[PDB]
């Protein structure tokens, strides 16, 4: 209900939103059909256009103009961005040679720089360059500013999600918008771009900008802009509040445009008719900047221009049809398009089983454009499943595919050229960062990040204390002149044990069967030094990982490899070794094929045993350090110690086999050496955190040993390669993992052929950031280096996405 009756004189685009039924004047009313009857005729002016003419300067202000070339203007803060251009001889801000702001240039009472965030829908990371001829205020700023190549969006790569992880730094399983559509069983609601539920606050989740703003008494803005309020006056307005006193001014920012999105959907993301949008979002980053440098804010104001997702091309004839698929397709209900999410139709219907879906999903065409998950066996890099808003079943889709239910949705609804909302590593869905502005720094580019990361740095901006969140505070210091954030390492909680040689081999009942009774003073003190850490300054390049909760573990020193063994999991939390350029593989000599030997430093109460492997027919057993590479022979019996033994399913071994055997020998060819950390993950409720003990849902057939959901492996070398890993001067090079340890290889179409032709391809899609690795293993990695603790943390983020350039 509204009360449309009272008005908005001098209440134009008000910051304080008012309640029901009071008339609204703010930047959204329309949006919610509460606009006073006078909104239009003050508040959305047009008379004359945007711009001063020679014909208007110094005019009799008149109040039914758009825009002032009256010589008040500028005081009151609403001149026409081109007023002093036109007026008064100055050049447009983008026709100035660019000068370095070494300090905040901002008037008097100004109580810190303002930060203005300039978000462009769908803006393509690649339309920087391939469109510089046609937008020379953004090139301005992102030649003179700090600029990426490119940022990363959550996935789905969609504009709710991304726009509201822009403002919280959080995923979308923990923000709450995890698509454009949702349906919330908990509440009985459905979520969409088009209608009122939206606007419901129980859908939005965290702590956004605003309110974080808000909270530590910093004024902002509204981020928001109903459609009908044209990019001209969104920017004028902003150009006004920036005009306002001290006290009532605010200090955070934001302008959003539907644009290039709007269009890149009809025309395709290169289609000939977006030179038009491009040349028009140019043109309004050149008023903003006009407008600035008029009120002498320009070298005063940091800003953010920013992207929510790229465009890819998708046409109407590239869908895939479930009902060419499912014999039950009326059952489900699908949310289509650039990804898939299937829940049963009725929740009454108990022959709905999400196994046989999957299994009519899985491998039917031979180059089928969608790929069936459960939820919890996506990608653990893709953080999209702790949600109960998330469907159980999941489609990624390929690029440049849709996924529908049948034929009849995708034509009684080709229109569409683009589409957006694949896999966030996907290039074409990549988008946009640069930041202009005495915080930035000058002609800096800086490496492609996230954009999980912004949130923290918008608040490092404005002086404000982040909510919690997914971004790495301090990883992104290298875009910033001042304001770093500088954080301490996290405090080790649980401290090693190093036991030495404490149980006779008698003491142990295995089942585990080595023909290791095969035997000199010179090589005796040499293996003694290895177990109490001799190799170790080789092996474990950054320093032991800390373990940052509670826990009883033991450090194990061998020959080739470092490890830190769990007492409690019965197994190591990490494995850590070196492999240089040199390394040769050998094979397991016969005599130990199905060797396990006791481990002399562990109880054989803390140790695993072969007996629950031969009596668990699903379950067999791989290695974490890879007998294959082992240093000597001698050496070689380390490898098939109890305690460095974890359970693997022979489905799973033919990965792992590839990636040792043949992976990390080809790895240290190509970086010149590596440092390789490897070990399990157990993530049972599929939150992205380490599972207490009381989480686990699976063991070893009548044992205690746990079975890891995932394994992983953090590969690190020298990033001048000319340099060998275990002597690297200066900055580091890293690639990870997290491979899912699932019981078949029903995920690899092409599994059936040799190892070759698939692992890697599936390596690929479980690519990982340190930064997952920890917080699904309660580790902190690369504790001791030479480097900057920042310069770590951005490593730590680094995402290996193996997409060309
Ligand atoms: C990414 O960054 C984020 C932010 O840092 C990380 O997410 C945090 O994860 C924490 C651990 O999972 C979690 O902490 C829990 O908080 C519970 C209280 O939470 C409410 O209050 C906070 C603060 O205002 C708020 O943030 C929460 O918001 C969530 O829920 C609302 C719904 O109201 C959503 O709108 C919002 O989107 C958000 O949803 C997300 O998180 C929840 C979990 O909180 C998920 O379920 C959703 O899917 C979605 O992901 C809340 O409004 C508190 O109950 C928890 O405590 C339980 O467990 C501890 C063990 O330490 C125990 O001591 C407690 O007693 C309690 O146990 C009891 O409850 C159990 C469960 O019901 C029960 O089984 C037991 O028997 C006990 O009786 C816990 O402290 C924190 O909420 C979130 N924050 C956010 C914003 O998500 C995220 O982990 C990072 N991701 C990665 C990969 O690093
Ligand atoms: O003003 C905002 C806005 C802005 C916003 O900004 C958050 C900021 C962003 C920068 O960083 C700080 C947080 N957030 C939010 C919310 C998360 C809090 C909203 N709008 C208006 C508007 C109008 C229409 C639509 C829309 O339906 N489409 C256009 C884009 C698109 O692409 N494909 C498609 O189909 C569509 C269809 C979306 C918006 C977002
Ligand atoms: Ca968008
Ligand atoms: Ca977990
Ligand atoms: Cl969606
Ligand atoms: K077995
Ligand atoms: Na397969
Ligand atoms: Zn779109």
């Amino acid at each position: 209900w509204t009360a449309t009756s009272g008005s908005c004189k001098g209440r134009c685009f008000e910051l304080q939103e008012v309640g029901p039924p009071d008339c609204r004047c703010d930047n959204l009313c329309k949006s919610y059909s509460s606009c006073c009857h006078d909104f239009d005729e003050l508040c959305l002016k047009t008379a004359r256009g945007w711009e001063c003419t020679k014909d208007r300067c110094g005019e009799v202000r008149n109040e039914e103009n758009a825009c002032h070339c009256s010589e008040d203007c500028l005081s009151r803060g609403d001149c026409c961005t081109n007023y002093q251009v036109v007026c008064k001889g100055e050049s447009h801000w983008v026709d100035d040679d660019c000068e370095e702001i070494k300090v905040p240039e901002c008037p008097a009472g100004f109580v810190r720089p303002p930060l203005i965030i300039f978000s462009v829908d769908g803006f393509r990371a690649s339309y920087m360059k391939k469109g510089s001829k046609v937008m020379p205020n953004i090139e301005k700023l992102r030649s003179c500013g700090t600029h990426a190549p490119y940022m990363r969006p959550v996935y789905p790569t969609k504009t709710f999600p991304n726009l509201y992880t822009l403002a919280t730094g959080l995923y979308p399983e923990s923000h709450g918008i995890v698509g454009n559509s949702m349906y919330d069983p908990v509440f009985d609601a459905s979520f969409h771009l088009r209608g009122r539920e939206k606007f419901n606050h129980r859908w939005w989740g965290g702590q956004p900008l605003w309110i974080t703003a808000t909270k530590q008494g910093v004024r902002a803005g509204t981020f928001f802009w109903s459609v009908s309020i044209p990019h001209e006056r969104r920017i004028l307005t902003i150009l006004q509040w920036l005009s306002l006193p001290d006290n009532e001014r605010p200090s955070v920012y934001a302008f959003y445009s539907e644009q290039p999105d709007f269009s890149g959907h009809k025309y395709g993301p290169f289609g000939p008719e977006m030179t038009n949008p491009l040349r028009e979002i140019d043109k309004t980053v050149g008023q903003l900047m006009d407008g600035l440098k008029q009120l002498r804010l320009h070298r005063c104001v940091n800003v953010i221009f920013v992207g929510d997702h790229g465009m890819e091309d998708v046409t109407c004839d590239r869908t895939e049809f479930l009902s060419n698929y499912l014999t039950n397709v009326d059952d489900i209900t699908l949310v289509p398009g650039t990804l898939g999410r299937i829940r049963a139709k009725s929740i009454n219907n108990s022959k709905y089983d999400p196994k046989t879906i999957i299994a009519a999903l899985t491998c039917k065409k031979p180059d089928q454009h969608f790929k069936p998950y459960m939820k919890q066996h996506l990608p653990k890099r893709l953080h999209y499943a702790n949600n109960r808003r998330i469907e159980d079943i999941h489609l990624l889709v390929d690029r440049r595919w849709h996924v529908a239910r049948k034929p009849l949705d995708v034509y009684k609804k080709c229109f569409f050229q683009g589409d957006h909302g694949f896999d966030n590593k996907v290039n074409s869905m990549q988008t946009v960062f640069v930041g202009y502005g005495p915080t930035f720094k000058y002609r800096t580019k800086v490496p492609p990040f996230e954009n999980i990361e912004l949130y923290n740095v918008m608040c490092d901006l404005l002086g404000l204390k982040p909510a919690p969140n997914n971004g790495t505070h301090g990883s992104l210091n290298h875009l910033l002149r001042t304001n770093t954030f500088r954080p301490t390492m996290p405090d080790e909680v649980s401290r090693p044990n190093y036991p030495g040689i404490m149980y006779l081999q008698s003491e142990f009942d295995l089942g585990c069967t080595c023909d290791d009774k095969v035997e000199n003073k010179l090589e005796e003190l040499n293996k003694r030094l290895h177990t109490k850490g001799s190799t170790k300054e080789r092996h474990l390049l950054y320093g032991r990982p800390a373990v940052l909760y509670r826990t009883s573990y033991d450090i194990l020193y061998h020959t080739d490899f470092e490890s830190g063994y769990s007492e409690i999991f019965l197994m190591p939390l990490w494995t850590s070794y070196t492999i240089s350029k040199q390394a040769e593989v050998s094979s397991i000599p016969e005599h130990l094929t199905n060797c396990v030997r006791p481990d002399v430093r562990v109880s054989p109460g803390f140790s695993q045993n072969c007996l629950a492997y031969k009596n668990d027919k699903q379950m067999s057993y791989g290695f974490l350090f890879p007998p294959y590479l082992s240093s000597s022979p001698e050496a070689k019996y380390d490898a098939f110690l109890v305690t460095n033994m974890v359970p693997m399913y022979p489905a799973f071994k033919r990965v792992w086999a590839y990636f040792q055997r043949v992976l990390v020998k080809k790895y240290a060819s190509e970086r010149n050496g590596v440092n390789v950390i490897s070990g399990p993950i157990f993530d049972y409720n599929y939150d992205g955190l380490r599972d207490t003990e009381d989480e686990i849902k699976q063991y070893v057939e009548g044992s205690s040993i746990p079975v890891p959901t995932h394994y992983y492996s953090i590969i690190t070398s020298c990033l001048d390669f000319t340099q060998p890993a275990d002597k690297c001067d200066g900055p580091l090079s890293v690639s990870s993992f997290i491979l899912p340890h699932r019981p078949d290889n029903d995920e690899s179409c092409n599994s059936s052929e040799d190892e070759s032709k698939w692992v890697e391809e599936l390596m690929k899609m479980h690519t990982a950031r340190v930064r997952d690795i920890e917080h699904l293993t309660g580790l902190d990695f690369y504790r001791k280096t030479s480097r900057s603790y920042s310069e770590i943390l951005t490593l730590k983020t680094y995402l290996h996405t193996y997409e060309s350039e």
